[PDB]
């Protein structure tokens, strides 16, 4: 195993001291606005020595965006996939790329016998290839590294199935701005080549300059260069025909054949295309191969990859004919003049890439290492794409919540075959399918229309469905005794139990359990665990009384607490924003142990007075003015006071302050260290008055955040044993923090109403010395050092924040734990802010043509972790990397795969076993199984069931915390005949594996088994 912490990498490239050095000066370079005049020696060629040009068409099919997924494949692909293997087909030496398999299967399964045997020839002889091969093209700022896994896999798994192929070369020209993530997944997948395009014009001209534009992309933490994956970055600023064939727009979009006229689009350079014929060819190619030999001058090889496209191109019949008549015109001319020295011809992606590398085996070419990512990106001037890994809020908190729905119902129903009447299978394809289609960048990212960002919600909504479906089925077959199991696969024998999604402020839709002692006295309830090792979580549930015990199926009592149900009104009477209590249901909180990857259930029983093993919270509401609040049954009454300060402990965790706006002040982490200053404070962001205005994609404030005016805010404060909470009422946020003995949560109800060109921002004050130093997380894989830099403006300081960023200097450190990606930075020493919430009036010419207007209420949550890290061994002043500590990690854990909750739906639950999986293994801390999912239906003779493994890195701080099984995922399941390594996606075998037995991985590496069992 390579050491991730201590062996700093040597690259040629490293992007954030690149980002150091580099001036981004915005200079006018000519006809190339943002690069300079390009020069070549026309002898560089001759006939020994041609430029090979390959031309690859491709169309760019958004699966949602200004039209939902569906009216754009009835209006648009639909027409081009048709009109495409019409085409091909007619036209042997034709090519065409293929990227979101969404869209083709859509369309496949729409096909009679006859075209669908027609399209797997054209696959099978090389004119229609796919590229990358996902169900679409995923965001890769805001998307976790497992949904981006799942996209990749639905997509391959289907193209291996019905075109019989595997892509090994990634093409990705829309997300905006470029992950490592994708290289680091894509090379375990069997991949060998990778193309991206949008970056910070200032990175293009910088590496352009010294043609590295081609480069072997590793990981950050990679010293030996086994995750480098060989990466095309295009150079323009665009991926359209005017920006592709060279420097000069104006001289490419007279190459576009569709800007004609009869098509409506233009040249807006003001020069039109013009057929090519017999009377002016010499004089076209002699512009259009000037352009090539000086885009050929940016790379190293005498291969040339010009790609021939724009968005939803190829459609009309028309249109093939007049991109493919007039260019194979130009090719014929070209390349029978030897004075050109070039040969150019239609070509696919991998075809570019295999020329390129025969080059370099040639000796031809030797290309640099680099490691980094390329956020925060500009297209132009200042307008750097960071609000974007903030917009629609309330879908990227869905997508972490759909994320591990996903994983459970794949992972709780993997341990049994099922019939085919029970519908899993179809379920959990749809569940995939919904969330895949997510990642989609116009999806998470929160820049698609407004009836399409519904469209993806009421999808994802009916993902939930599904998976709580095969969850509740798979929990009811696992824990009733099997000769009394007796299933109606429609039937809800557990309805699912969320205490954080939609959340409590957002939509009242939690079950309460309704007891009474003339009534059903008891009710069992059921908890999951999808991590691979022993948890104990508190969860809590809705009951119709206070006076609830619980016991563990041994009936052995287990300590709990009730507390009320608050709820936060916007009293437009008295105007506050003010908590109300229930007086009809009540809340129980007790600590759940569940096995490995596995259940646990536990009885509430009614009683008619206070039973012996359950406490109850005390209350303190802190107002001027305050009026009684009853609480119906609630046996202890409501505590009212002026604001002031106040401090908490639960357990021996750490003691908070707060201010008397109900905010945190200070953390002391034991009772003699000393009381930390930690505070939270909200600010707002505004948009300009003139210029450029802040959009979906955009953030573009009128300069640094001012307070929010607080007022004289209601503070709730709960105490309790098990768990305490102060929580705060304040304009468009009600913000929690909650203890429960360790690391506080904290939640926000954002609600910006009608706030039009405003950005909620959360910030936390320290005076932790940490400079302009700051560290942010990529697809909650991993965790890049960020610098501050006064070079750049507020908004290139921002950075996604998909699960996690922190702080720290010498001895300290802040880690910022989240359930959803939002943007975020820290824009001066000791702090760290995270946007909440942004609405904006006016549309940023992205084209998308609308603001954001369509806001609504979110719960986000959070972890917050103080820690000392003086003690801890830490990465060296130049490594790029950071990593988190047992608890951070944890911490994100209990945020992003919580425990499970079922409550039995019906009275009696017969046979009812009290767990499964105690005989699970319990695999160190730093090990997931990210993924468990059986491939083989029923009738299938050999079982075989998919397992990703990743092991993450965790700081060495001086806490041993060992004694732990080891992990063999091959032998969960019995009757083993065979164990597999595998490609992430599970398609290909890459090991057979001794004993049958899967090793584990090393820190920081993903690994995919695949057990065959008889
Ligand atoms: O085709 C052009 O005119 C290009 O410059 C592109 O603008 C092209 O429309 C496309 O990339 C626009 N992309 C499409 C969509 O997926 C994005 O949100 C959006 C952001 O601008
Ligand atoms: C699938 O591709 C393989 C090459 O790996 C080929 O040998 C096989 O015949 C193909 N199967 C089908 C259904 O064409
Ligand atoms: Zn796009």
């Amino acid at each position: 195993c390579q050491d991730v912490v201590q062996d700093v990498p040597n690259v040629d490239v490293q992007m954030l001291e690149l980002y150091d050095r580099m001036s981004f000066k915005d200079i006018d370079g000519g006809v190339w606005k943002q690069g300079w005049n390009i020069k070549y020696d026309p002898l560089k060629y001759n006939a020994h020595h041609k430029l090979k040009v390959f031309v690859v068409p491709h169309s760019h099919n958004d699966p949602g965006w200004i039209q939902t997924f569906e009216e754009y494949y009835q209006h648009d692909t639909k027409h081009i996939l048709s009109n495409a293997l019409r085409h091909l087909h007619d036209n042997p030496e034709m090519k065409f790329i293929w990227a979101e398999i969404s869209y083709f299967a859509r369309f496949y399964h729409d096909l009679g016998e006859n075209k669908k045997l027609q399209m797997k020839s054209i696959v099978k002889n090389g004119q229609l290839e796919f590229v990358t091969g996902g169900w679409v093209m995923p965001d890769e700022a805001n998307s976790h590294w497992r949904n981006v896994l799942l996209q990749l896999t639905e997509g391959q798994t289907w193209l291996k199935q019905f075109m019989n192929v595997t892509p090994t070369a990634s093409w990705a020209i829309d997300p905006f701005g470029h992950s490592p993530t994708m290289p680091y997944i894509l090379q375990k997948s069997g991949f060998k080549n990778m193309l991206i395009q949008r970056t910070h014009y200032s990175v293009k001209k910088e590496l352009a300059q010294q043609r590295q534009l081609e480069f072997l992309w590793r990981q950050i933490w990679d010293n030996k260069g086994d995750t480098a994956l060989f990466t095309h970055m295009m150079p323009f600023y665009s991926y359209d025909i005017p920006h592709t064939c060279g420097p000069d727009p104006k001289v490419c979009c007279q190459f576009d054949f569709k800007r004609m006229g009869s098509f409506g689009l233009s040249c807006p350079w003001k020069v039109p295309p013009r057929t090519i014929s017999d009377q002016n060819v010499a004089a076209r190619s002699d512009l259009l191969v000037d352009q090539w030999k000086k885009k050929a001058e940016l790379y190293r090889t005498n291969v040339l990859l010009i790609p021939l496209g724009d968005d939803f191109r190829f459609k009309q019949n028309t249109e093939w004919d007049v991109q493919r008549v007039n260019y194979e015109r130009l090719f014929e001319h070209i390349n029978s003049q030897a004075h050109f020295n070039v040969q150019a011809q239609f070509g696919t992606l991998q075809e570019y890439f295999d020329a390129v590398h025969q080059a370099e085996r040639a000796g031809q070419a030797e290309f640099p290492t680099l490691s980094g990512d390329f956020f925060t990106y500009a297209d132009r001037s200042d307008n750097y794409w960071s609000g974007y890994y903030t917009s629609r809020p309330y879908h990227k908190r869905m997508d972490r919540v759909l994320m591990h729905y996903v994983r459970a119902a794949e992972m709780l129903s993997a341990w049994h075959s099922w019939d085919g009447m029970a519908r899993i299978e179809e379920r959990l394809e749809q569940a995939r399918r919904e969330l895949s289609l997510f990642q989609h960048h116009d999806g998470i990212t929160g820049t698609a229309k407004t009836h399409v960002v519904v469209d993806y919600e009421q999808r994802m909504q009916e993902a939930l469905k599904a998976c709580q479906m095969v969850m509740q089925q798979s929990v009811y077959r696992l824990l009733t005794k099997p000769s009394i199991y007796s299933p109606d696969f429609s039937f809800s024998y557990f309805t699912l139990d969320d205490s954080r999604w939609p959340g409590s402020g957002v939509e009242d839709s939690r079950t309460t359990i309704i007891l009474g002692e003339d009534i059903l006295p008891s009710k069992h309830v059921v908890m999951h665990n999808t991590l691979p090792h022993w948890r104990e979580q508190l969860v809590d549930f809705y009951v119709s009384s206070p006076f609830v015990s619980v016991t563990d199926l041994a009936n052995n009592p287990v300590e709990a607490q009730v507390s009320p149900v608050w709820s936060w009104h916007h009293d437009t009477l008295t105007k506050t924003i003010h908590p109300q209590g229930s007086t009809t249901k009540y809340r129980i909180i007790f600590k759940a142990r569940v096995p490995p990857m596995g259940l646990a259930t536990y009885v509430l029983t009614i009683s008619d007075s206070k039973p012996e093993h359950t406490s109850y919270a005390s209350n303190l509401l802190l107002r001027k003015n305050p009026t009684s609040l009853p609480l119906g049954q609630y046996p202890e009454d409501v505590k009212f006071g002026d604001p002031r300060e106040i401090s908490l402990r639960v357990g021996n965790g750490p003691t908070l302050a707060f201010s008397e706006q109900g905010l945190l002040k200070s953390i002391q982490l034991t009772q003699d260290s000393p009381h930390v200053p930690v505070h939270f404070k909200f600010l707002k962001y505004g948009v300009r008055s003139h210029g450029d205005r802040s959009g979906a994609y955009l953030f573009l404030p009128n300069g640094p955040a001012s307070p929010v005016e607080l007022g004289q805010p209601v503070v709730l404060v709960t105490k309790g044993k098990l768990e305490s909470s102060v929580s705060v009422g304040l304009p468009s946020v009600v913000h929690q923090t909650i203890m429960r003995g360790g690391a506080p949560e904290i939640r926000n109800l954002v609600d910006i109403g009608s706030l039009d060109n405003t950005e909620i921002v959360m910030r936390l004050e320290t005076h932790i010395d940490s400079g302009d130093i700051f560290y942010t997380d990529l697809n909650g894989l991993q965790f890049i050092k960020r610098r501050r830099l006064d070079k750049l403006p507020l908004q290139a300081n921002y950075y996604p924040i998909p699960s996690g960023m922190f702080i720290e200097d010498a001895n300290t450190r802040l880690t910022l734990l989240t359930g959803q990606p939002l943007g975020g930075s820290s824009l001066a020493s000791g702090e760290l802010e995270i946007m909440q919430d942004r609405r904006l009036a006016s549309d940023d010419e992205r084209g998308l043509g609308q603001g954001v207007l369509d806001n609504k209420p979110v719960l986000h949550i959070y972890r917050l972790v103080l820690e000392k890290v003086n003690n801890c061994v830490r990465p060296s002043k130049l490594h790029p990397a950071g990593y988190l500590t047992s608890a951070a990690h944890k911490a994100s854990q209990s945020l992003l795969d919580p425990l499970d909750k079922f409550i039995f739906a019906e009275n009696e639950w017969i046979g009812a076993q009290g767990q499964f999986g105690g005989d699970h293994p319990s695999a160190r801390e730093d090990l997931d199984v990210s993924v468990m999912r059986r491939l083989t239906k029923s009738s299938a003779k050999t079982q075989r069931v998919g397992y990703v493994l990743h092991r993450t890195n965790l700081m060495q701080c001086g806490t041993p915390e060992e004694h732990t099984q080891k992990l063999d995922v091959c032998h969960l399941l019995p009757n083993v005949a065979r164990c597999e390594r595998t490609t992430l996606t599970f398609l290909q075998n890459l090991e057979h594996l001794d004993g049958m037995v899967a090793p584990e991985v090393c820190p920081m590496e993903t690994a995919a088994y695949v057990s065959s069992h008889s």
